[PDB]
């Protein structure tokens, strides 16, 4: 379907532009118009702002109508490493890492069933049955790491949160399957937030 083929591309390099887009931050829009050329949402290339916006519209909804299209798993939970201690996300480490919060990823959000990547985030996400989440399978780009991904505006719940330096920590992160590529090290762990998404 042209739907998956847009979520293919959105695997291989449509991430780059989307998810910016999508959350509001500065994007590439010189990139985001000739991807939408490229792909045939847009004749003009000149489109005016209205255009534009409407065709970035159809091409997310492409990618998230071929997600929605691909097969359910039994996942019940999954993990997402993120860097937070960066300075420009001081708002958004806020908003994670305060318990009983209700978050509202506005990007479509890549999470794997089978590994965390460490980094200085660790979420443990779970999940309810029927969520929205889907195995990329071969639909992705670069295969032979499992990625469940979810369409935009997934609400995540934080359940707890789990400073490094305590026995707590450290048993909670013995039980995560944690990425051990060529520069991994969990010394750079600075907290495990337990999530889970909120479906309906
Ligand atoms: N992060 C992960 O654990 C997973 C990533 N992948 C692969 O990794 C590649 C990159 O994907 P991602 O790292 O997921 O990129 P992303 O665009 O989803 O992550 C955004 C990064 O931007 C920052 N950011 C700014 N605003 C944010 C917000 N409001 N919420 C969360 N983060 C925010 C954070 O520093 C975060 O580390 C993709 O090719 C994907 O296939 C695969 C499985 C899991």
């Amino acid at each position: 379907s042209k739907q998956i083929q847009a979520l293919r591309y959105y695997s291989a390099q449509g991430y780059s532009v989307i998810n910016k887009y999508l959350r509001g931050d500065d994007y590439p829009e010189t990139q985001a118009k000739e991807t939408l050329l490229s792909r045939d949402y847009l004749s003009t290339n000149e489109p005016s702002d209205e255009e534009f916006k409407n065709a970035m519209s159809v091409y997310i909804n492409d990618i998230a109508e071929g997600l929605s299209s691909l097969p359910e798993t039994d996942h019940r939970v999954v993990y997402r490493g993120l860097k937070l201690d960066k300075p420009a996300l001081s708002d958004v480490l806020k908003e994670y890492t305060t318990i009983g919060n209700i978050i509202i990823d506005k990007a479509f959000m890549s999470t794997s069933p089978d590994k965390a990547w460490i980094n200085d985030t660790i979420l443990n996400i779970y999940l309810e049955k029927g969520h929205k989440g889907r195995i990329l399978g071969d639909v992705a780009h670069f295969k032979g790491e499992a990625e469940m991904l979810f369409p935009p505006n997934t609400k995540l719940k934080i359940e707890s949160i789990v400073n490094c330096g305590s026995q707590d920590f450290a048993s909670q992160l013995s039980k995560l399957r944690l990425s051990d590529d060529a520069t991994a090290d969990t010394n750079r762990i600075k907290r495990i937030i337990n999530m889970r998404v909120l479906n309906s």
